[PDB]
């Protein structure tokens, strides 16, 4: 497994990331205390996940750049850009946990729920984002791809925020939101909120790093990667309710938070009028008994088996897309990514 | 007054800003509802202030670029970059109002206090930020200064967030924070949180637009502009308590929120031990009677007269800096800016 193969060196590179983001302002001691807060923010929030998005940059880089051009400096730039993707994700999560009223993330209390943090986490989150562009400068400013990367990261953020906007608009708190929860709206949400940044962004970054900047090559990669992302989000929704928090590292809130989850969309497609009424009376509310009623409804409708069938069909569909659209890139680039998310 | 002279054309340019940020994705109808939310966010939050920061870009541009090079397209780029500064500020305020538990801004209820908005405003704020980089691309991508502007805006954000970090760290809720409130810490806070983005950013942007990109010219401009910014923030703190909310458009929270305000720093310098104790017992708490006690203390210590003296001395000091550091730029560039903030 090529992700495990590159993991340790990537993770160990974190000290260097923290060191260069702390040391770059030893020349300005009056900001010492801000810098220490940044360090604490990085350490709590950018560590502890599975690093698949950052690692994807690195594995993809190795597979796309000719080995004779993989000098020490270029690898360092690749582990740095990988970390920039993880930092983007850290910004997103910290803010999302606040907006979702989440309890835990990566096996510990959400950063904003820490005593003494609260809504200060808003600024903490944005600092994680600013770190991306300082690292791109410190490590990549003299590279021909520098601007492409800056623009990639900015556009990825914009798309992602557009997708968060739809996530929030589709799920107003304290309303009955069932008529809003359609398959078409679902696919739009997850394309924008998850697929661009989680799948297109890391591979695209590696592409530009390798000097593959053609529009057609990016469009083809995107066809594969945006569909993987849609599956990834469906799985995220499944696990919100049915996954083991011991393994997910986080407690699910989709039902309480009234979300257009893949589960509620599949529920609506199947429910009788009587089942619809049950979902209407119990969805999007904080009472444990009501959440439990929704979960029972889902189980009565065999939504776990439906997801398992969907996963098999999605995997086949993605693999067909790889056959179609991978060339001229190594298919291994897409296949390693698929092996990581299906299972 | 050159700011009034350029105001109407700048304000009217807002429709075009909103139109191009809405129209740039008529090709993607599935995001229609996100785009309408953006529009509502822009309209509530980027309108209604005095526009001094955005206008500064425009006035400075007119004064730095030879008139024969001020074609219609170049002016449009200048009004656009001005608006980008206002959009940065809109991002900052929306988030800051949440973190400060503010009530009103620009004569109306804070965006996050609107029923149905709440903490969704976190995402709204970040969308305002993303708009900056989409406008820089749509209007400036073919210009030699494009990268300079992107980097300027990113670095300005980072500095500003570093300054917000110190603002928050110096003012932990529910602690006695008086020992933390020194003049040295005060000057560091306001340099980073306010001066870079409010004064250096707009003029620097205009400079780069005019092809003035030399390090020495920027350092000299910065000496003037960072000190103006420090005065601007002191005045902001004075007005938090003593200004007319009818004119400021906003209710002050610095005392309740336990801030390292210029007022509390000057208080500590003057107070007897008995007065220190009064401030310790009443500062940083939500009770109206306690806030009122602090304000009386400030008045007993003639802090309004102290500020008026400070303002006169600061103005003289800034003007000396202009004599020193303005050349080779027109002094009018700095003087119009000063006329706007002193009075
Ligand atoms: O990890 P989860 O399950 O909490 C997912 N988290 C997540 C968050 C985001 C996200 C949230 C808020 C964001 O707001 C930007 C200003 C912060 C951006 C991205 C995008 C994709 N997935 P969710 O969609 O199920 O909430
Ligand atoms: O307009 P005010 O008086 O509320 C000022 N507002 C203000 C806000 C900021 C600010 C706040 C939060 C920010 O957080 C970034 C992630 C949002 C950034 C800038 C900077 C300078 N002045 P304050 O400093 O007195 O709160
Ligand atoms: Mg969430
Ligand atoms: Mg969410
Ligand atoms: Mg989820
Ligand atoms: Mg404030
Ligand atoms: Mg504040
Ligand atoms: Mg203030």
């Amino acid at each position: 497994d090529v992700y495990a193969q590159e993991k340790q060196d990537f993770v160990q590179h974190f000290s260097q990331i923290v060191r260069v983001l702390t040391e770059d302002e030893m020349g300005h001691p009056e900001i010492g205390d801000a810098i220490a807060r940044l360090k604490e923010v990085l350490e709590y929030n950018a560590i502890g996940g599975k690093y698949n998005r950052g690692l994807t940059v690195v594995v993809a880089f190795r597979e796309l750049v000719e080995p004779r051009k993989q000098d020490a400096d270029s690898l360092q730039r690749a582990w740095t850009v990988g970390w920039c993707v993880e930092l983007l994700q850290a910004f997103f999560l910290v803010a999302d946990d606040i907006m979702d009223s989440s309890l835990t993330r990566r096996g510990q209390i959400c950063w904003y729920q820490k005593p003494g943090v609260g809504l200060d986490a808003i600024n903490d989150a944005n600092l994680l984002e600013a770190c991306i562009y300082r690292l791109l400068k410190l490590y990549c400013r003299e590279q021909p791809y520098y601007l492409n990367l800056i623009e990639l990261f900015l556009q990825s953020s914009y798309q992602t925020e557009i997708g968060q906007t739809l996530d929030l608009l589709t799920a107003p708190q304290g309303n009955v939101d069932l008529v809003r929860f359609t398959e078409k709206r679902y696919k739009s949400i997850v394309k924008y909120k998850t697929a661009f940044y989680s799948f297109y962004l890391p591979i695209a970054a590696a592409m530009y790093m390798a000097g593959i900047d053609g529009e057609k090559e990016h469009a083809n990669a995107k066809k594969i990667l945006l569909e993987m992302g849609e599956f990834f989000q469906i799985q995220d929704d499944y696990l919100d309710l049915f996954g083991d928090p011991s393994v997910t590292g986080k407690i699910g809130t989709d039902i309480q938070d009234n979300k257009c989850s893949w589960l509620v969309v599949q529920c609506l497609q199947r429910a009788t009028p009587e089942q619809y009424q049950i979902l209407k009376e119990n969805y999007g509310q904080k009472e444990a008994e009501k959440v439990a009623r929704v979960k029972a409804l889902y189980e009565e409708l065999d939504l776990p088996a439906v997801f398992l069938q969907y996963e098999e069909d999605s995997y086949s569909h993605i693999m067909a897309l790889i056959e179609q659209y991978a060339a001229p890139l190594p298919p291994a680039v897409f296949l390693g990514l698929a092996r990581k998310i299906y299972k």
